[PDB]
């Protein structure tokens, strides 16, 4: 039933984990209510949003005004708050210092 | 036999892959004759070098005057950068991670 997966690689925070992604707004943040809950001090309560709409295959990543930022690698830059970045399958992203990878599902 | 490793994250180009690093000079480049052969159009024939002197000493990464560059997540100039464990490296647009063993 999910349309994507976000994989968080193992690091200082702990072991690897996967998070299902659904159509609509997938909020990344430290809060337990978040679609992608990352309860780590470097992560803001509402850190970022991955919006997946049925009418476009590419998710839209936006930073939500986080302290430590959201970084993409195509090209390497910290995202300006609110500006859309369109994600490609298998794209790697950093939330603060946490490395993640987006996967499109069949 | 190997003293470190470089992990290349999955993409369109294929699954995740690990490359062993050995004592001495480990050349990273496009050609199959490189210690770390990364056959991507964006990577130079001789792209970068990871020199490992001892098991217990931090490797030195040097860019070899490649076209698309090498970055630490700090842009590396044709500079001797000392690698930390779990350091993320971009060779051109290709992300990879250095690991101690």
């Amino acid at each position: 039933e999910p349309v994507g997966r976000l994989h968080i690689f193992s690091g200082a925070h702990g072991p690897e984990k996967d998070f299902p992604l659904h159509l609509g707004k997938n909020v990344v943040g430290r809060m337990p209510d978040c679609s992608v809950a990352l309860p780590f001090p470097s992560i803001s309560k509402q850190h970022a949003e991955i919006e997946i709409l049925a009418w476009d295959k590419a998710p839209i990543l936006r930073d939500c005004g986080s302290l430590n930022g959201t970084q993409i690698l195509r090209p390497p830059k910290v995202l300006s708050p609110g500006v859309s970045h369109r994600l490609r399958d298998q794209e790697l992203i950093l939330f603060a210092d946490l490395l993640c990878q987006y996967h499109r599902l069949d």
